[PDB]
């Protein structure tokens, strides 16, 4: 099995509106281990590690995927994280 | 960022069949926070806090939400709830 | 392996001399579920989940199993919950 | 010494304004055990068991202490409650 | 409420995609006690307990339902379990 | 002191029915320590660690000791257990 | 309610024979609060508080009560310590 | 009914010296919810989320308020926080 | 920073009265660490981890500062521990 | 980063001398997960999670890296697990 | 498989430089349970239960064991400790 | 004693290898106390708190010291950090 880490930058009216819970289990039925982090600027911070596969299938979600939070942008970041993160904290 | 508190009381056949999680689980994704607390009548009193429009959504779901437990009816208390309760706990 | 809930008000002289902790550790050895509240009134409200038999011999005991308190009553009440709680824990 | 229980119901604008914590910590300087329980009609129901000289004391701080709170009322309730709680919870 | 538990072996890509904890959360939406539990020949021991309509339910759910797995067959066994479970369990 | 290992399967109706509980808390009465398993086909899987006077002790209350249980019969089979588990948990 | 703290030295064959766990046990069903430390020379320090007439009752369970240890010498000891334990612990 | 999030860097002598306690401790008897995080250059950052009076009133405590630790500045920094913390944390 | 450990014995009316959660309060308050432990003879034995200058500040605390308690006599005893506790426990 | 896990079986003088513990912590300074499972017939059952070099270096450390244990024997069995376990345990 | 206790005092620079944590990792590498504790006196009182090799295996370690403290001496005192202390806690 | 607390940047293959489990390891035989955190760019960022003789070791460790990570560069950063950090976490 593969396994690499990625960090999407998350914004819009993503706070307070269970958007961290919800990715959270979003990322837990894919198999995905992280966390969803807020921001200062009201930003959401998302790590996300597995398969490629399944970390696209989760970017996807951030984007479409049914929600409560009202998603403007998630910005794909470059990261060298190969961690392994217990679960899918929010923090 | 309003936040205010509606208790419902659902009656049917809505304990034992995984309506307090299921109800949880929904209003975690929603950002509200409260319980839903196991009645000895047999209802479950849901209480929610957050947004009205939150709350809106959360009183739509517990009447037509697909769900596994048969409500027949959910009627909603007035509350003067204004304490901060943590995550959205089973009582 | 037919499961219902029965609601027991005891009262007497039952609160504060080990009649919670020795209820529930009485109702956990007849494989039994749910809870030994304390009321304002000084009685003690016993909720108990599991087979009616076994509901059966937790209320003999309540009336005249060897005890710390002086046990003036247990009448059981009416109870429609079918909620499955963890453990006997003490209110 | 000797050792009795308490209840209290506070009205006023005593939710989501730190009461129940300020109670509870309060209640602990002065050696006291119980609950500060907020109810859906606002009021706070604060039960609180020790001597009747801290009682009394924790009786005065409701009504007079400086707290953030708004204290409008505090009526003192009779209780036969003999439990023993652990700590100072709020509910 | 009428209490049985029923084993059911799943083979296929089950592990490290998310499998254990969909059907958790699947089985405790049902109102469904159990675990999932991690085989070293790939596959995933599934329990689950409760009534007969709703383990049918899950049943159905390990089958056909929405997941990330792929889910080659799903092998139901007979049990003679009637412990109850605290929620539903990864292992 | 010179501790060892001892396997026992109880068979009847001894699951769902407080003997889990009943046997860790009587095996804490002896000082021993270890488990209580419950099994696929009814059964009850005890292990228990201590010296051999304690186990004797302990079987003789696994078939004769005052149980909410119905046990048809107690076997110990071979142990090579010898590592040390803490306090009497069940599984 | 009277409350007073007793201190017990027991000595004899009581360590790794379930005795402190049955003291613990024993005192929980009595009302009381307290603990049960191992001491070095082979002794086991018990205080214990609540109701003076309580007391007496666990003294002579130390003295007389059925146990897995062999009570060589139960020693009242005078004390002056009016803090509430939280339970009773081992140590 | 109406909460923001404030952040607030504390310089000086405000690390070691009981500063991030009492400011949570503060905060809560405040009814506010948020974090104490202390940083490399020896600054303290405080978040704290509630209503703008509330806010204020914890303002002027980190400045004036009597406390073990020597402020010499504080500035309220902006912030877009919309997330829900739980009690009042040190970092 | 510099830190070392002291040790106070505080005698009178000091147990059962809110002594030791309130000097642990005052204490964390102060940046200290260590514990209060209620002595057999009615003392409260208090040790408390810090720099000198604020372990000073709790013992003119001890002496006359707000309390619950009765305190006739804080006497600071000799003490070698250069051991890191962590918070301010009660034993 | 790749990943993938085995299964080892260590049979030998391996209970209850700290080989579980010190397979465990050898396995986190790897950056490996998994756990070491004392078998019923003495033996230890040891998963392994990571990078195929590092298991190698576990697999080395198993039959010949400095322990309290008596190893006589390493088997390296194939297995087809692919789930992520948290931290090593030890069962 | 037999077990005793041992008591050591250890003197010299021995506080708050490791010597606890280190203690106990090797007891736990060791296979033996028991305590270090820190004395007011500045002395770590290290209690371990074992097998005597074992025992003189941690005394021998106490010693001449590569260690981050300054040990001085080590004092080897009788025990008729025979209470199963869980893991190697710090005191 | 002295304390003061230093920051390290070490950079290399230092991700999901053990390094933090290790460092925060070492750190706790050295009586030191912080945490280890995973960046983003792939370094990990490393916190330490205690007397500057032992601050050095762990540096010199950091450089030299037997570990699975490969280390390219151990930066040390400057830090008025005086928080005193529980025990040595990852992050």
């Amino acid at each position: 099995m593969e396994k690499q880490c990625s960090k999407f930058i998350v914004s819009g009216h993503v706070q307070g509106v269970g958007f961290c819970y919800h990715t959270s289990h979003q990322g837990l039925k894919l198999g995905l281990t992280g966390y969803a982090k807020n921001l200062n600027n009201g930003d959401v911070e998302v790590v996300a590690c597995g398969t490629p596969e399944r970390l696209e299938e989760l970017y996807l979600w951030l984007q479409e995927g049914p929600k409560t939070a009202s998603v403007r942008q998630v910005r794909r970041l470059s990261s060298e994280l190969e961690h392994d993160y217990q679960g899918f904290e929010i923090l």
